């Protein structure tokens, strides 16, 4: 009947885990601020187990069957002949996370006949092309702050490695080095620092908080301003627009969705206003830096750093720039997708399924697009 | 006259830099606490410039020769026929840093008859057998405080690389790769997870005081409980000896000096003690966690991880096992030495030489050994 298209990653070269490296993982009672964790009626894993890829199938095979409904698994998902794009003209719902995402380009959101809800796995869905969805009544929902402490975290974590020089450290400790001068030439702490963030959402004020006691100047933008109370706690310097505070900023940091107001935000032009050697790290979305504007202020010394894991196309290709600048921290996209973050992520995506099939409404939360609008957390994109 | 001989690291590989990456270091005002930055006469020197090298020379040449003192500088360290071993047997002043350090042996302090100060340009005298330097009634000092902030940083930035397993997946990035599952079959979100410090001093509240807004809980020992008022503050958790602590802690910290009651703390037998999948970071000394026991308990997966940037022997030889075990964060001894920490210690250094040389007291907190027995910082080891 209703078929559900998962679209998922590849298990492990060395193959599906049989071991974890520890035994359980911690309890995290609800998210700053009070939203609720995922409350799907029941979940079929164990929190900690790679839930993920194809093996793992987000613990949803033995609901879905139960209730009737044909579920397919695939990590085949670029191309017109992969086999997310032969079993995506009559699947009613497609999951796809933003680590490996099932692209609906306007031309396979035309093929999908039967399509009624684009799932994200995860959080951001500027993988679903909205105006398709928008128009053809899709409803388009994601795990809302699933993964924002986890993207949180990664940040920075980013920061402190491209400020303190880590990444070619550790190459000189694995190559058989020592070093110390070629390693610190380009080491600074972060103390005292002026860090910028673009957005102080979930993960932005996640950030934030998490900066604060590293003795650094925070400031940040985005379309509403904060509550002064939090501004006065953290002790947060806002502004009107991004450019207004790119000069003041030792280290900036991405932290907002993908739509085309904020696409390319960083670029040749923008670049200019920042100090020499300032840093980026963006966890956002790739997209949001014009590739190879980044790739050149790293070559002229505009930029002492870029790090993220986030990439466009996401499997960035072998031959993608980034991944051999000098002074990068990259990663693949995996910030969200820590076994941590898929416990959540994947009651989540059950939650959601059940509401779906229920008819019962999905978290406002959850919601991007709904009924042909945007809608819930859309709404505020 | 009177010989200062000063053991530095190397230049970079392709030469001591013309241009850095910025143009100015934050400016800190203080310590945490309130301890007063270095207070030297002068600096000859621009912050933000690389001290710490042979070109460097912590900025000291043109003050000691105008004070007609003799000026040694060197990067050949060890061997008996290196040039500081055949340059200390009448100095009167022994420089080195940790990162690079001259090892004042027995046998050493034994041959040096004119030998007066042991100026350690950074924090941890443990190069310097203590035995000796009280023995013998010379003085021995550090520039405590100078960089406690920097290795609270790098900790920081070390158990959040280990926790997230950044470094090989930044190895799949540069690789080629993208092994989503490859990555994060072994990475953990820290929020909510047990940290604890061995040792709460400068660098260990430092590493405490930034962890708070993780949302980890926190737990520390040391032979003298903090404040109350401080614990909860931050919410610490105390415990009465370290093999009380490690069974209740994912990730243990390590931020004590190197002497005997805290060598080769982490061995096979305390090891034993840690949950599976438990983390280390020790930015330290080397010899608090026995070289061989840290593999053992990483092949086993005792550990998920170890990372930290100091070892021994001091330069690790190209076959030290750390370098290249699984789930490792190494680096080189950088934390210490970063440029912005460069600027510190080197300002106290010449503090202390011109204290030294001009017959005014050395700080109290500047001073381990002096006439014969243990003096103000060295009195609380
Ligand atoms: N694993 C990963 O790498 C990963 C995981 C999760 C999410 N992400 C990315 O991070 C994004 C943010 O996640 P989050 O949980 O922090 O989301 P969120 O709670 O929706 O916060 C988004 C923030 O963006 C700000 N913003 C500033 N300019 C904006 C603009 N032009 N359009 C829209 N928003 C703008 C918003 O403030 P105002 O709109 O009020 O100005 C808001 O503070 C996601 O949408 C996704 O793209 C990445
Ligand atoms: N990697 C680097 O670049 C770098 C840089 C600086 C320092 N370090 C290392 O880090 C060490 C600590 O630095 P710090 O600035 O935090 O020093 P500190 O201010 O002297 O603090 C040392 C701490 O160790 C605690 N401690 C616990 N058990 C101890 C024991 N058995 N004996 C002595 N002290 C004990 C002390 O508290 P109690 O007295 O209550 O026990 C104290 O809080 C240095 O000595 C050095 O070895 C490394």
């Amino acid at each position: 009947s209703a078929k559900i298209l998962c679209v998922l990653y590849d298990d492990p070269v060395d193959g599906y885990p049989k071991t974890y490296a520890r035994d359980d993982l911690p309890k995290i009672d609800h998210y700053p601020g009070g939203q609720t964790l995922p409350t799907p009626k029941a979940i079929d894993f164990t929190p900690g187990a790679l839930l993920g890829s194809v093996s793992g199938e987000l613990g949803l095979r033995k609901y879905l069957e139960a209730n009737g409904h044909t579920f397919v698994v695939t990590s085949d998902k670029d191309g017109p002949d992969s086999v997310f794009e032969r079993e995506l003209v009559d699947a009613d719902v497609v999951i796809s996370q933003p680590f490996w995402p099932a692209y609906l380009t306007p031309e396979r959101i035309a093929k999908a006949k039967n399509l009624k809800l684009a799932l994200t796995a995860g959080i951001g869905s500027d993988h679903v092309d909205l105006q398709s969805a928008i128009d053809r009544g899709i409803t388009v929902a994601e795990v809302t702050y699933c993964n924002s402490i986890s993207v949180a975290e990664h940040v920075v974590m980013m920061i402190l490695g491209l400020v303190r020089n880590y990444i070619p450290s550790h190459d000189w400790a694995r190559k058989g080095g020592w070093n110390i001068a070629d390693c610190v030439e380009h080491s600074y702490d972060l103390e005292g620092m002026t860090v910028g963030s673009v957005g102080a959402g979930r993960i932005g004020l996640a950030v934030l908080r998490r900066l604060a006691p590293f003795d650094v100047k925070l400031h940040y933008t985005q379309r509403h301003r904060l509550p002064e109370a939090v501004e006065k706690e953290l002790g947060l310097v806002w502004h009107d627009t991004r450019e207004d505070m790119y000069p003041h900023c030792d280290v900036v940091t991405l932290n907002v969705p993908l739509h085309p107001e904020t696409e390319h935000m960083i670029n040749d032009e923008t670049l200019k206003l920042f100090k020499r050697g300032a840093y980026i790290v963006n966890t956002a979305r790739g997209k949001l830096a014009d590739r190879d504007a980044i790739v050149r202020a790293i070559e002229s010394g505009q930029l002492a750093g870029y790090a993220g894991d986030v990439w466009f196309p996401q499997p960035a290709p072998k031959d993608h720039p980034w991944r051999t600048m000098k002074w990068e921290g990259m990663t693949p996209h995996i910030s969200g997708t820590s076994l941590s973050a898929q416990a959540r992520y994947a009651a989540g995506t059950r939650e959601i399924l059940e509401c779906f099939f229920e008819g019962r409404p999905i978290r406002d939360e959850y919601l991007i697009v709904q009924g042909g609008a945007l809608a819930g957390t859309g709404a505020k994109v």
